[PDB]
Order: structure tokens, then C-alpha cells, then sequence
């Protein structure tokens, strides 16, 4: 039978299915099993029956906004390798866990007592996550770790105790440890004996102990007087394998060089949210880190201080392996050439992160002198013209996304000037720069008329982001100096397009021989001056969303009838959010014959002429989601041989015509979800020549469940080739007796 | 029995009800019937037969998407005065219209032929609207106007022919004409005999004839060469009563002063979208308008020309009665004191409009030397730091809305600097200005830290609009120099608020003795430094929408639970668009006790503690719309004696608890629309006292039309005083036979 309620594909995915009990309906060879997000309020020896090969179970957030597991529920398994209990409001570690477990996550529970009766028999444990049980203003109790609880686990590699009230590094920790997470534990003092016996440690996280609480975006309790963490100079002595060390928000004003004496493999050092300005300026510790790749010094600013310049010690010149340097929230006015002199001969330093410094001015010519910089991140500054709340599985101190969009960075050397003040680009702005492939000028409040001379000193820009400005496109030669331009993002430039009475000029689009992708979204374009057509021989993708094609294509106006025809290479066109009630036949027929993909979604369409699809022989995806459409042609096979994906969700369709679904041979993905369908006839499904369809989305329709759905329910069993996602969401709305029942639950 | 399908109140509003045809169910006392925006295809002599009392009928836009009207269909109606048929795709003026008609609207149809058989029989016509039949790129025919068609309408005071192709003014127009609209008619030439007989004309609209087509946001056909309209020197001679004249977009280059020799009453003169820069500079015609109140000179710019200065003729000093001058779209770089000299002795000139000129700099002291300027409109320029597509019923050339928001302007002198470049306000920025009550700094890209000195030169601002900037609130004394400040709008300053690691200070709010209305909307406020509370002893209304209260009030954080409690005078509070799935009990309890009106609408709320309304004895309106709420209490009368309006629309409410409609004695308006209610049973109706509800909104609920709905239908008949609106939209879901039908119809 069709897999229900789980999607099996060997893993079974039951997540977020509103299950009130563990499924007895589970498969046979099911191994990975995810029950997360369901409503299960009870667990037992009965609920899991017994099964075969299960190598994993995810019980997370059962139920959803606790859980009762009786002593010895998971008991007879012996196969159970990994078990995830997060967010179930557990007052205690469940008594009677299996001996098989190598992975256990108790994260985000009420467990205040870690005891031998819950743990010490777990000898096979590899990774154990106890994080986020007692923290912030949560009413909770100090965490008691029984003496030698972890001592019994001689295979233990990772241990995470973070965001719990500890006060001391637990003693008698197994020497097999690789990674140890102590973050935000209220530990004031680290002694010589705390970490002494762990010679295999590659990671130690002490962050958030004695935090720097000024301007905290969370409840923050400092050590007495706002004191630094106290780490004995021999604390790290036997730590020879250490790679990652997280000292963030330890309130450090001084860093003992002797900490790093026995730590030759050190790679990533996190010093964020401390008071390190002095140490950054002088910094004996910098001499001790020859293999260090990533150094994060972010948010060390002196409160209320705004110095003219940043003070970097010459000892930075001794990190020979340095790859990225993060200095955010240092807070200084100006970056001069000599200030970065110690970084310039570092062979591997490809990334400098200057975000959120309120920097007014920079001598850009310094970046040239650097050995090889790939990413120059200046976002969120003052640069002006040249003259539960926290993801427990994520880094708490800084975001992990790429600094620069990967699609932009792949082109080459990237300069990100976003969220600054450069409101006018003057003739010398970009002089003395490296050869910039990827440039981000977004959110500079730029109101200027780009004339074609502005980027001439960096003529090689491949990918240009001008989004969220005020640009006034009054010149046909704008941006044409960039010959190699490939991607251009003009989004959120609506300021001038909105005013009927100012001139508007898009003609520059045609000059580029390499332009591939162009984003005109959210510009409110309803009118252009003298040239109504967009023309490019190169252009591949055009994003036109958030404009007014309802105005451009108004029935009484023929000037814009051809607006997209001149893009002769175009395979992808996004027409969404143009407030279209209908598209004039002529206008639709004037869309490029080359189109493989067309998005009309989230308009007001009450009419669509299906016949017109005959003029688009390469059309693959047609996206009509989020409109008002009632009508479906019964003829589709006559208008397209190429259609693959058809997305109709969030429309008004109450009727599938006889011979609709299966008569298009090329159709794979059909999306009927969130429509008005009361049923599906035997006539809708035929099938003379078999359907290539691999996916059919029916969820969120008011199916009337009587014997009239019998044929569809029959069709589903006869085609298991066709998957209908979210079976738990394909639901009888009628009659009153069957309400809420899944369509496959009907007998 | 309540009225249906119409809402009778005597007029019937039947509009937008999806009617297939004229209802028979309309009351006989009914005078005016509005059938606009329905699905009715066919009008015949039996359509309105049951109604002889009809005076005014609105058939506009039927069907919604042609309309077939038989000959003499409306004939049997002896009392019909006003007949509005617009957007009906009518091929002809309907035959045999009743002679009683005073007002006829044929706007926006396919009628290309104006004939005696349709028009000339109606002697009582006052207003006749023919506009927008053949225009733009529409496929349409040139308009044939039969010689003498209007000659027989001796009562006709208004004729609108605009947006048709006339090619010349119709001869033989009646002398009763007051207003004549000829806009966009393709009339090249106005002769001396075109208007010679209209001695009662108050308004003449000649606009859009020989239009200026450069950068037009509509299909535009210029006269050959782009020539000016040709108006004979004597064309206006008998027009002595004219008040309004619209010459916009006639491609005028010179204006013949002689045209105005005979019109001593001229009040409003529209010259927009012409070639008039030369005239604006010399301008003999200004000698001729001592009674002109309103002069629109907008968009006379020379294409491609960005002169340093605007050049205003000294003859502007001859307009003694001028109230408002509109100079948009002249396009010049710098405004100097000397440039406005001729305007400065004009006693009544309250409004100056400089919008969309790309002005770089203004010598601001010039505005004082004017007699009295109430409104200085500088919006949409380059000012930097100091060193239906077309609604046929509206004005085509400019918007008619007030330049300044009336709520601001009412405080006093207004300066609107919005949509400019003043990104940093310097010490002298506002020097030598008049005493400014109403100030708009919106969308200036301002990133500065307001420190408390920036407004020192205009300390009397009572309404300040700071919206749509980059403002960095890093200083506790910000804005405190304005001690009379009543209204402060901070909307859309999110730039810095969204960065967790920069300091944020809202403490300045408390200083104001007179602060009434503060709008913090759409700032994405999730974190503050030090002071976590908003405090004011004055503030009446706080708009907090579009922030993150969901983060501020997060269960693990105690810091913001008092956030609004220190606003002691607070009555209206808007919590909408905060992504709230629920409000902690103590945080709700910490809302100001004085609230009359509380909006939590358009959040994610899954939960509401109704018992908490006990602490709000003044609470009148509670707006819960657009949430997830399932629950309502059966005890509500225990928790409030004060609740008047309760808005529950767009939630999931499966059932009403027992006697809910009779529960609260203060409750007048209850909104249950757009919910999951399948029935209202005997229980919701069961209680000792009676419903005092004057309104109950049920529309959009999936009602079950089986017999058990009958009980609620009796409750309806019992109380006719309880208004349930949109009854065509209160609709049976189950079962299939009754589906699509109003529950009132079963
Ligand atoms: C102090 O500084 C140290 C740095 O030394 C930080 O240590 C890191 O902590 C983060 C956050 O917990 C870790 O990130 C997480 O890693 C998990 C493990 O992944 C490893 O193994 C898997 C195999 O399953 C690989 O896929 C992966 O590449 C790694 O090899 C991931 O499971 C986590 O994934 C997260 O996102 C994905 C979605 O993209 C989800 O599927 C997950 O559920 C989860 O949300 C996450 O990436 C990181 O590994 C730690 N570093 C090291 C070297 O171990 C501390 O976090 C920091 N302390 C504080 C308080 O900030
Ligand atoms: C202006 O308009 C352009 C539109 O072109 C936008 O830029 C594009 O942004 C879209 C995101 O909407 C990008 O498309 C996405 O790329 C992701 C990254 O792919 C890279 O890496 C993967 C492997 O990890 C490679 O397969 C790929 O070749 C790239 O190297 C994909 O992961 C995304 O997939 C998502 O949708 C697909 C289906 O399409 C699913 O299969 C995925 O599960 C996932 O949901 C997606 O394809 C696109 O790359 C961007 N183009 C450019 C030129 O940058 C701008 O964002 C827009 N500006 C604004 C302000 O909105
Ligand atoms: C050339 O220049 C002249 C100015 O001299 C313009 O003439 C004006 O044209 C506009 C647009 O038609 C007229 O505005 C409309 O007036 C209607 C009549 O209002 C009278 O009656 C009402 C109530 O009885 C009074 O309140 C009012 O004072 C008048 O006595 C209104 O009904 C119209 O309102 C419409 O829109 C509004 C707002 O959307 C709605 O509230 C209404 O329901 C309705 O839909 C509208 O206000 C104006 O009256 C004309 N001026 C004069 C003095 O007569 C020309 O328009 C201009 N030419 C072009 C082509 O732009
Ligand atoms: C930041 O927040 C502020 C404060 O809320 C917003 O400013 C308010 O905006 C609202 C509308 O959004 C204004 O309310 C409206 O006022 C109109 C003016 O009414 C005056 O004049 C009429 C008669 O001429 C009198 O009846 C009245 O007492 C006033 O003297 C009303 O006409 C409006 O009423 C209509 O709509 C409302 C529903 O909104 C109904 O209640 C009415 O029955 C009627 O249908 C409306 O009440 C309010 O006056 C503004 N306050 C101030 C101080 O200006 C800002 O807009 C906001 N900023 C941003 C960017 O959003
Ligand atoms: C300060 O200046 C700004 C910018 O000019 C003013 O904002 C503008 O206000 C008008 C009038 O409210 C807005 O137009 C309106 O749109 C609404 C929303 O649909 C519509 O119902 C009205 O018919 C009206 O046309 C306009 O959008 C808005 N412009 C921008 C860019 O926001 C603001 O009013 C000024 N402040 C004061 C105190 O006057
Ligand atoms: C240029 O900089 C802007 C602003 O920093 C980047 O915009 C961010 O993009 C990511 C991905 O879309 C989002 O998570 C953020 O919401 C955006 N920030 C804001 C506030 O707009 C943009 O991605 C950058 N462009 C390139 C080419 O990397
Ligand atoms: C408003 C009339 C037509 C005009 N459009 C523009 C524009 N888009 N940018 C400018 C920049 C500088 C100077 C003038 C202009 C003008 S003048
Ligand atoms: C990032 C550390 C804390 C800071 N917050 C701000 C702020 N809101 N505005 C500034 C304006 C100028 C200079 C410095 C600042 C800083 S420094
Ligand atoms: C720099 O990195 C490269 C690999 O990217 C490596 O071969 C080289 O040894 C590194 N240089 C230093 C000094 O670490
Ligand atoms: C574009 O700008 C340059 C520099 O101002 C100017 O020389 C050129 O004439 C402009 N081109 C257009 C289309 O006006
Ligand atoms: C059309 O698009 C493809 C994909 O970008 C590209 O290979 C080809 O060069 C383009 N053709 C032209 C003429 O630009
Ligand atoms: C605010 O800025 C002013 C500058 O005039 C300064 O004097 C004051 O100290 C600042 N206030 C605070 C408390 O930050
Ligand atoms: C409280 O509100 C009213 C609003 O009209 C106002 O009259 C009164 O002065 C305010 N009280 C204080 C102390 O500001
Ligand atoms: C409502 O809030 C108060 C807490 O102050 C409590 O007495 C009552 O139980 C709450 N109701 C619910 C359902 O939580």
C-alpha cells in the first residue's frame, strides 16, 4: 500500500504530521525514523512495538507547544544508535536507556540533574548534547553533575553542556574527548587541573563565561564587577591537539601568550565581545599562533569611544597562515594605509571583515598592497563619496552565512560597499582598486544618473548589485563601460520610476554582449521614455516582478505590447506581482519564443488563454500559482508537447476537465494544491497513452468524501508511480462525519 | 423580514451582489436603486416595472468583466431623473429614454454616434455625460454629432464630451451651458463663433488638444509638427462669466492676453504641460487676471534643459488675488531670494508648490519675505545639506489630494522637505525660516544621530514627520528641543534598529510634555540599550505595529514585560504585525490600565487569556482580527463591563459558547466574519437579558443549512435591530443543494 503516514524514501519521514501517537503503520525495513513536531504525549514499550533495523529515531518537539516516557521505553532495541529528544520538556534523563546509543541529544529540556542512573551504563556513547536546559530568565535550578558520571564513557568524543548553570568544569572527564562545549555555563575560574588529562581535545568552547553584557540582545549576567574570566596560565598546557578555541564574551582585557605555547595546531580563535583593544594594539599572543587560519576579534569596541583610526599591532605580521580576519564593531572613523601594514605580507589572507565600524573614510589603495585579498567586506559603515529565540544548533556569537553571495564571489575579487553612504559615484571613487569582479553597492541612497563613466576604473565587474537605491535612470549609456557584465541587480530602485513626469531610460540594457541575468524587481515600472522595449541579444533571465504590467499592458495602450520581444536569448521570465487581471493575447504572443520557464504567479489573473502555449515550443515550467483562475482547457495536449511542470496552486479551480491530467505526455509535475476541487473523476485521469507524470499535489482541497472519490482513491493505488506529497494534508471536508479524515483513511 | 438582496436604508444599495438580473424583492418606498457592478445582461420594459417610485438608477458596469437595452425599456418610468449607465459597452445611446431625465451618464461606452432620436426628446436634461467613448489606442470610430442635437436642450447646464474624437466643437450649443468639457477631443482650432453664444459658461475645458506628447504616460497624438492649439483672439469674447479655464497640454507657446480681456471673474487657470517657459518669464497675460486665485504652471520645462535659475516675470506681482501657485516640473538648479521677488507682495498667496524640479539648493530666508505662506511644498527635489487606469471622474493632469496631510497642516505653517537629500541636518539648516508648525523630513536618507540641537531654530514644530529615513537613535536628548511637539512619526527607520550590536535609545520620548501621537511602526524593534521601557505622562496613542514583540516578549526574557506600562495617559495602542503567537500573561497585564482601544490584529496569536480584560475597565474596542484564535470564553461578562466593539474576523472559531450574543451588556458591534462557524445553536442564544448588539458580522462563515440553522433564523426575525451586513455573502456551505445561497434564503 501507498506509504502512510510516513514518506519512506532507508528513512521514514513522519515530521510535523499532527500524529497523536507513534505510528503502528510504519514500514518493515524502515531504519531512520523521524517523529519530530508531532503531537505525541506518551511513549512506552508498546508504542514502539518492536522493530528490526531502526538505527535512528527523532522524537524532537513531541508534543508541539510535555512528553511522558515511562521507565524503560526504548529498552529492547540494541540497534538504536542515535536518539534525539530535544524540546520535550523532560524533567529528567529517561531511566532505562538502551546500551546501544552512540548519540543522545537532550537539548532544550528541563533536566537539572545528570546522574549515574541515567548515563554511566551508556558506555558506547560518542556524542552527548545536554545544552540549553537552564539559561537566561528561564525559571530553573543549578545543574548538578554527579561525580564520575562521564567517567564511565571511554568512547566519548563530543560533550556539550552549554547554556546550563555549572559553575565549574565537571571533574573526571574521559580522555577520549575531542570537542567540549562549556559555553555560557557561569564558570568563573579555569584551573590547571580542569582540562589537564584531555590530550585528544581538538575543540574547547568556554565562550560566554563572565560575559560582556553591555547592549546584550538577551538576559546577561556579568561576573562580579564585570570581571574577566580567570584562566590559569597552565590551563591549556596538555591541550596539544587543540584546533578550535572559543573565548567569545569572556570579558578578557588581556591574553596570556603562554596559553598558546603548547597549542601549535591552533586554527580558529574566537575572541569576540571582549575588551581587546589594548591587546589588538600590542598583543604578545599573536606571536604564538603560526598555524592560525581564522581570527575573530569582533565587537571589542570601547563603550562610547570613536577613535580616528584602528590600532593594529605589527605582531599580526606573524600569523603566517591567516586566511580570514574579522574585525567588526571595533568602531573607528577612518582606515589609512599604514594602519593595515602588518597584514599586507600575509600570503593566505583572502578575507577581511570590516562590517559595523561606522567608518567614514578609507584609502582604498591600501587593498592593492595586500598579498591576495578575495573578499573585502565593508558592509554597514559610514563611507561617503571619496574626497526559543536562538537556534541551539547554530553559532551564538556570529552568523555563519557567506559574507558575500556565492554567485557573486565565484566571479572573482569581491568588494562589498553595501549599507553605506556613497550617494554619488564620482570619477575617482574606484581608482587604485584591485581588479574587482563582484561589487556590492546596495543601500547607498544613490540618486545619481549613471552616465557610463562611473565604473571605468573597475571595467571588469562581472556581477553588480545596485539594489535598494534611488537611481534615476536618465541616460541610455548607463553602465555600458562594463563590457564583461554578466549579472545586474537593479531591484528596489522604484524612487524615480514611480514619477510619471520624470524621464526613464532602460536602453542601456542592449549594449552588453555578455549580460545573462537582469533583475528589475520591485521597481514599480509603469512608464518609459521614447523606448518601450527591452532589448538584448545575450540576456538569459529577466526578473520583472513587482512592477505594473497591469498598466504597461492596459487594453487601451499598445506601446508596450512588444516590451519583452527584443530579448531574443531569454529562457527565464518572472512576471509575478504585476497585479495582472488578464494578459492581452497579443502581449502574451509577444513573449520570447525561446522561453523555457515562465512565472506568472501571485497576480490577479481571472483569465488565461491556454491556446497561446502553441507559440512556445520550448516551454518547460509554467507557474500560475496564486491567482484567481477558474478555467482549465480540456485541450492541453493540443497546445504543448514541451510542458513539464505546471503549477496551479492557490487558484479557484473546482473542476478538472475530462481527459485533462494525463493527455500531456511531457507533464511530470502537476500542482493542484489549495484549490476548490470537490472530487476527481475517472474522466479526468485517463490515460490512453500512459502518463509521464511523476508528481501530483492535491493537498488543501475540500474533497467531498462519499463513494464518489472511490475512483480517485482507486487510481492512487493503481499508480504508485505518481507520488502525492503530504497525504496527511489531502483531506475530506465533507460530509460532517468524515471531516478531517485523510483521503487514504477512507473505507 | 430584512431586505434582500439589497441593503435598504430611502435608497437601496444592490451593488456588487452578483445579481443576475433586477430583483423583485426591492421595497416600494425605495427611491434610488444602485445596481452597479452586478452580472445583469438584459434590460427590458418589464425590468423595473414593479418600481414606479424610482428616481435614480445606477446600472454602472454591467455585467462585470455587454449590456442589452431594448428600445423604450426605461420609457414607462415617469419619475426617472438620474440614470447612470457607464462601462456597459453600449453601441448606441439607448432608444426611447424617458423625457423626465435630468442627469444621464453614458461615460465609457462604445457610442460613436450622437443623434436626435436618442437625445433631443429629453428637454429636462441638466447634466449629460458622454466622455471616454473613443480615446487612446482603443479601436473606435470618430464621433458623429448630428447638427443641432443639443439645440433643443434648453435646460442643459453641463455637457462633457471629453476623450472622444470631435475634430471641432459642435455648433448650435444651448445658452444654458455652465460647464463645457472638451478635453482630449482632437480639436485643432477654436474659431470666434464656437463659443459666441454661451454667456452663462462658468467653466471651459480645452485641455489635451494639440497635446505635448514627450514622456507622456498614455498613448499621445500631437498636432502636426507638435503645433500649438490655435485659438482665435476673439474666441472667448462673450465668456464674461468664466471662472475655470483648462488649457493644459495644448502645446501653448505664447498666450494671447486678449483672450482674458472679457473675463473679469477668472479664478482657476490650468496651464500645465505646455511650452510656456518663455511666457512665465515675460508674460503679458498676467496683467489680465486680478481675480485669479489658482494658477497651475506645472511641467512647462524645456526638454533637456537644467537652467541654474527659475525666471519669474515681475508681472506675477499683478495677480492680487492669487492663493496658490503650482510650479512643478520647471526643472531648475537653485532657488534665489531675488527669483521670487514678484511673488512676495501678494497678500493672499498661501501655497507655493515647487515639487519635482531637481532643485539642488534654496536660499531658505526668501520664504519669510512673502506676505503669508501657510504651505511651502518642496517635495521630490535634490535639496542637500545647507552650506480604470484613469478615473474618468477625476482630474487627468494632476492629483487633487491635499499637498500636506490635513492633520499636519492644521497645526500651522507647513514646510514639506520630503523626498529630498538632506542626509545630515546641520546647525544652520533651518535658519531664517518662518515659524514652522508642520515639518516633513520623510525619505531624506538621514543616517544621523539626533542630539537635541538640530531643530533649535524651529522649536515650535508641533507635527514632525521623520518617516523613511536611516535614523540612528544613539542619543537620549534627541528631538527634546521641540517642547510643543504633539505628533511624531518615526515609521520606517528600521535601518539601525535591526542591527543587534549597535546601541539604540528611545528614552527621549518621556521629555515631551505635549506628546499626543507617536508612530513607531515598521522599525523592526527587537532590542534596546539600558532603558527597556517607553514612558510618557502625555502620550494618547502609540502605534507599535511592524516590530518584533515576539522577540521582546520572548518567554526566556523578563526585560521588556513593562515596555508600555509607563505610558500613563495611553488610550489607543496598536500591536499589529508583531508576529505574536501569544502574549505572556504578565506582559498583557502590564499594558496601561487606561486603554480604551487595543489592536492586536494580524499577528499569529494561538491563545488569548480573556480573564485578563479585568484590568482594563476603560477598554472599549478590542481588535483581534487576522489571528489563529480558537477559544472564546463562555464567561466574558465577568471580565469586562466596558467592551463596545469586539473584532474577531479572520480567525478559527468553530463554536460560540453559551449565550455569547446576550453575554456582554456594553457590547454593540461583534465581528464574527471569516471564521469556521458552521452554526449558531440555541446555546449561543440562551440567556435572561436580551442582545444589545446593533451589529453582528457573520459573512464568510461555512454555514450548515440543514434544519438546525432554523433556530438562528428565528433569532434574526426576532431582532431586526441587529444589523447583519452583506447577507448575500453569509453563505451556506453544506449540504450541496443549498450551496452558494444566502442562509436567509432557505
Ligand atoms: C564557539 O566557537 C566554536 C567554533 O570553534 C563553535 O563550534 C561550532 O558550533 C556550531 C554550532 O553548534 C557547529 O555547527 C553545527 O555543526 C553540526 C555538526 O556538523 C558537522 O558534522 C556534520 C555531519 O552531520 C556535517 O554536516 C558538518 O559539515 C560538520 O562536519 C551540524 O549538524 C549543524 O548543522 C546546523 O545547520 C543545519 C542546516 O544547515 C541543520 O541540519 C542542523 O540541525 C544545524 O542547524 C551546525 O552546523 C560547529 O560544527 C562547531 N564547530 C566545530 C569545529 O565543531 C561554537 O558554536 C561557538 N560557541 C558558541 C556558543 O557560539
Ligand atoms: C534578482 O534576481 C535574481 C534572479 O536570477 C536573484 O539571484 C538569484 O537568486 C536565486 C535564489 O532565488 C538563485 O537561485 C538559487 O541558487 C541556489 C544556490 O545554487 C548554487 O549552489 C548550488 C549547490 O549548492 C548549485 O546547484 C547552483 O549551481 C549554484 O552554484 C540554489 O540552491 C537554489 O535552489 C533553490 O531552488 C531550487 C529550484 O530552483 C531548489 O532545487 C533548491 O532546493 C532551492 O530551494 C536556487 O536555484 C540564483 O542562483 C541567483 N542568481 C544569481 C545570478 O545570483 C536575486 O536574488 C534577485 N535579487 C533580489 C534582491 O531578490
Ligand atoms: C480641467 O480643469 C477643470 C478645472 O477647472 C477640471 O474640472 C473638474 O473636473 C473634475 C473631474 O471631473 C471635477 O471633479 C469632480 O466633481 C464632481 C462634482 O462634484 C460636485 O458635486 C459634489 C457633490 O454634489 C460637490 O461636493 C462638489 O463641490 C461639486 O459641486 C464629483 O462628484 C467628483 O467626485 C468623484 O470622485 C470623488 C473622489 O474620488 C468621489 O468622492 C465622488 O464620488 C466622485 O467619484 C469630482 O470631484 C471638478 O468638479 C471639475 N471642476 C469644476 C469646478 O467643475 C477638469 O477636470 C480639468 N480637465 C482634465 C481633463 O483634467
Ligand atoms: C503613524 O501613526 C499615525 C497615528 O495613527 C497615523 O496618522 C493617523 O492616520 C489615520 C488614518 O490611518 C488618521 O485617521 C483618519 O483621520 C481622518 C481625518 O478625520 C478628521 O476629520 C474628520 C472629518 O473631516 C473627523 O471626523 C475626524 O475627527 C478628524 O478631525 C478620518 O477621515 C478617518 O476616518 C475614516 O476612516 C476611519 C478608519 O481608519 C474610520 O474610523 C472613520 O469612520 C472613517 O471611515 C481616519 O480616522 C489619523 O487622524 C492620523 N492621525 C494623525 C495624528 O495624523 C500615521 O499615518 C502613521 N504613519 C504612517 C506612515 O502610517
Ligand atoms: C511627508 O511626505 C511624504 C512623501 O511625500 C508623504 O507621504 C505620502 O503621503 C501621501 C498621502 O497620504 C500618500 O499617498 C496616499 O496613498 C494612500 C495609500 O493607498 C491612498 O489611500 C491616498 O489616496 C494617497 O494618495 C503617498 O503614498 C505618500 N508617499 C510616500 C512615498 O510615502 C507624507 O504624507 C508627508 N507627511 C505629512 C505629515 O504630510
Ligand atoms: C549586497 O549587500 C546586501 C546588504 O548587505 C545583501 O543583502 C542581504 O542579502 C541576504 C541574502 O539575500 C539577506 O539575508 C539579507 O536580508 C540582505 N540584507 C539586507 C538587509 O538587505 C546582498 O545579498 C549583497 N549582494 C551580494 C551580491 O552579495
Ligand atoms: C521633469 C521633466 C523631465 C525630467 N526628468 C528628469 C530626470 N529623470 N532626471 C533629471 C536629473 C537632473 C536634471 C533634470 C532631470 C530631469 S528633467
Ligand atoms: C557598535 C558598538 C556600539 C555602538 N553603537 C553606535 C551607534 N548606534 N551609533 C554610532 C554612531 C557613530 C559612532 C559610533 C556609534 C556606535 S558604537
Ligand atoms: C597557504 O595556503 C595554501 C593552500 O591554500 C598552502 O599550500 C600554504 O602552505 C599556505 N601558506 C601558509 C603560510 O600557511
Ligand atoms: C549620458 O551622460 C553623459 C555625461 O553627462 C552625456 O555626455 C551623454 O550625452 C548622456 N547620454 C544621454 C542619453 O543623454
Ligand atoms: C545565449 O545564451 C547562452 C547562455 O548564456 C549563451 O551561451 C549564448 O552565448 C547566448 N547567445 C548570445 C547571442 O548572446
Ligand atoms: C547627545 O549628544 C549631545 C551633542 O550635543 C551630547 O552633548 C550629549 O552628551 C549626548 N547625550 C547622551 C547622553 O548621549
Ligand atoms: C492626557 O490626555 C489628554 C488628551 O486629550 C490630554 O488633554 C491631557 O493633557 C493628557 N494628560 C497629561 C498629563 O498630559
Ligand atoms: C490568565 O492569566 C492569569 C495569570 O495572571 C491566570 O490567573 C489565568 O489562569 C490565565 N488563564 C490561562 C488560560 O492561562
Amino acid at each position: 500500500s501507498r506509504s502512510y503516514p510516513c514518506d519512506e524514501k532507508v528513512i521514514a519521514e513522519c515530521s510535523n504530521r499532527r500524529l497523536q501517537e507513534v505510528p503502528q503503520t510504519v514500514g518493515k525495513y524502515v531504519t531512520e525514523l523521524d517523529l519530530s513536531d508531532n503531537f505525541i504525549t506518551h511513549i512506552t514499550n508498546e508504542s514502539f512495538q518492536g522493530l528490526q533495523n531502526l538505527t535512528k529515531i527523532n522524537l524532537n518537539h513531541n508534543p508541539n507547544v510535555g512528553l511522558n516516557i515511562t521507565d524503560g521505553a526504548f529498552l529492547n532495541l540494541k540497534n538504536l544508535r542515535e536518539l534525539l529528544l530535544e524540546d520535550n520538556q523532560l524533567p529528567q534523563i529517561p531511566s532505562g536507556l538502551p546500551e546501544s546509543l552512540t548519540e543522545l541529544s537532550l537539548i532544550q529540556n528541563n533536566i537539572y540533574n545528570i546522574t549515574k542512573e541515567g548515563i554511566s551504563r551508556l558506555i558506547n556513547l560518542k556524542n552527548l548534547y545536554l545544552a540549553w536546559n537552564c539559561y537566561f530568565n528561564k525559571v530553573c535550578e543549578k545543574t548538578n553533575i554527579e561525580d564520575g558520571v562521564f567517567e564511565t564513557l571511554t568512547n566519548l568524543e563530543l560533550l556539550s553542556l552549554s547554556f546550563n548553570s555549572l559553575s565549574h568544569v565537571p571533574p573526571k572527564l574521559p580522555s577520549s574527548l575531542r570537542k567540549l562545549f562549556l559555553s555560557n555555563t557561569q564558570i568563573k575560574y579555569i584551573s590547571e587541573e580542569d582540562f589537564k588529562g584531555l590530550i585528544n581535545l581538538t575543540l574547547l568552547d568556554l565562550s560566554g563565561n563572565c560575559p560582556r553584557c553591555f547592549n546584550a540582545p538577551f538576559p546577561c549576567v556579568p561576573c562580579d564587577g564585570g570581571a574577566s574570566i580567570n584562566i590559569d596560565r597552565f590551563a591549556f598546557q596538555n591541550l596539544t591537539q587543540l584546533r578550535y578555541l572559543n573565548l567569545s564574551s569572556t570579558s578578557l582585557r588581556k591574553i596570556n601568550a603562554a596559553w598558546f605555547k603548547n597549542m601549535p595546531h591552533l586554527k580558529v580563535l574566537d575572541l569576540e565581545f571582549n575588551y581587546l583593544v589594548g591587546e589588538i594594539a600590542s598583543g604578545a599572543f599573536l606571536t604564538m599562533l603560526p598555524r592560525l587560519e581564522i581570527l575573530d576579534l569582533s565587537f571589542n569596541y570601547i563603550k562610547g569611544s570613536y577613535p580616528q583610526h584602528i590600532n593594529i599591532s605589527r605582531n599580526f605580521s606573524k600569523l603566517l597562515s591567516l586566511r580570514a580576519l574579522h574585525l567588526r564593531g571595533y568602531v573607528f572613523q577612518e582606515l589609512r594605509e599604514d594602519d593595515f601594514q602588518p597584514l599586507m605580507q600575509l600570503p593566505n589572507l583572502s578575507t577581511i571583515n570590516l562590517g559595523i565600524n561606522f567608518i567614514k573614510q578609507i584609502d582604498f589603495k591600501l587593498f592593492q598592497n595586500f598579498s591576495n585579498l578575495e573578499i573585502i567586506y565593508l558592509s554597514e559603515n559610514r563611507i561617503s563619496p571619496l574626497v526559543f529565540e536562538f537556534d541551539p544548533h547554530s553559532n551564538f556569537y556570529h552568523f555563519t552565512r557567506p559574507l558575500i553571495k556565492p554567485q557573486c564571489a565565484a566571479y572573482g575579487k569581491a568588494l562589498d560597499l553595501s549599507l553605506n553612504s556613497i550617494f554619488f559615484i564620482g570619477p575617482n571613487q574606484f581608482e587604485n582598486l584591485p581588479d574587482i569582479a563582484c561589487l556590492n553597492l546596495s543601500a547607498n541612497s544613490n540618486a545619481q544618473v549613471l552616465s557610463g563613466t562611473e565604473f571605468s576604473a573597475i571595467p571588469h565587474v562581472k556581477y553588480l548589485d545596485l539594489t535598494n537605491n534611488r537611481l534615476d535612470f536618465d541616460n541610455a549609456s548607463a553602465l555600458t563601460e562594463l563590457s564583461d557584465l554578466e549579472v545586474l541587480d537593479l531591484s528596489y530602485n522604484s524612487h524615480y520610476f514611480r514619477i510619471a513626469g520624470v524621464t526613464h531610460h532602460l536602453e542601456f540594457i542592449q549594449n552588453f554582449t555578455n549580460l545573462k541575468v537582469l533583475n528589475l524587481s520591485h521597481n514599480n515600472i509603469y512608464t518609459l521614455t521614447d523606448k518601450y522595449n527591452l532589448e538584448s541579444k545575450s540576456l538569459v533571465e529577466l526578473v520583472f516582478s513587482g512592477n505594473r504590467l497591469d498598466i504597461l499592458w492596459n487594453d487601451d495602450d499598445n506601446r508596450y505590447i512588444s516590451i519583452f520581444k527584443g530579448l531574443k536569448n531569454l529562457t527565464r521570465l518572472d512576471l509575478s506581482l504585476n497585479r495582472l487581471k488578464h494578459i492581452p493575447n497579443e502581449a502574451f504572443l509577444n513573449l520570447p519564443a525561446s522561453l523555457t520557464e515562465l512565472h506568472i504567479n501571485d497576480n490577479m489573473l481571472k483569465f488565461f488563454n491556454w491556446t497561446l502555449l502553441q507559440q512556445f515550443p520550448r516551454l518547460e515550467l509554467l507557474d500560475l500559482r496564486g491567482n484567481k483562475l477558474l478555467f482549465l482547457t480540456d485541450s492541453l495536449s493540443d497546445f504543448t508537447s514541451s510542458l513539464r511542470t505546471l503549477l496551479l496552486s492557490h487558484n479557484r479551480i473546482s473542476h478538472l476537465p475530462s481527459g485533462f491530467l494525463s493527455e500531456v505526455s511531457s507533464l511530470k509535475h502537476l500542482d493542484l494544491s489549495s484549490n476548490l476541487l470537490k472530487t476527481i473523476n475517472k474522466s479526468a485521469l485517463e490515460t490512453k497513452t500512459t502518463t509521464k507524470l511523476s508528481m501530483l499535489e492535491l493537498h488543501g482541497n475540500p474533497f467531498e468524501c462519499t463513494c464518489d472519490i472511490g475512483d480517485f482513491r482507486r487510481w492512487m493505488d493503481e499508480h504508485l508511480n505518481v507520488k502525492i506529497p503530504r497525504l496527511v494534508d489531502v483531506i475530506c471536508a465533507s460530509p460532517g462525519d468524515q471531516r478531517g479524515k485523510s483521503i487514504v483513511s477512507l473505507e
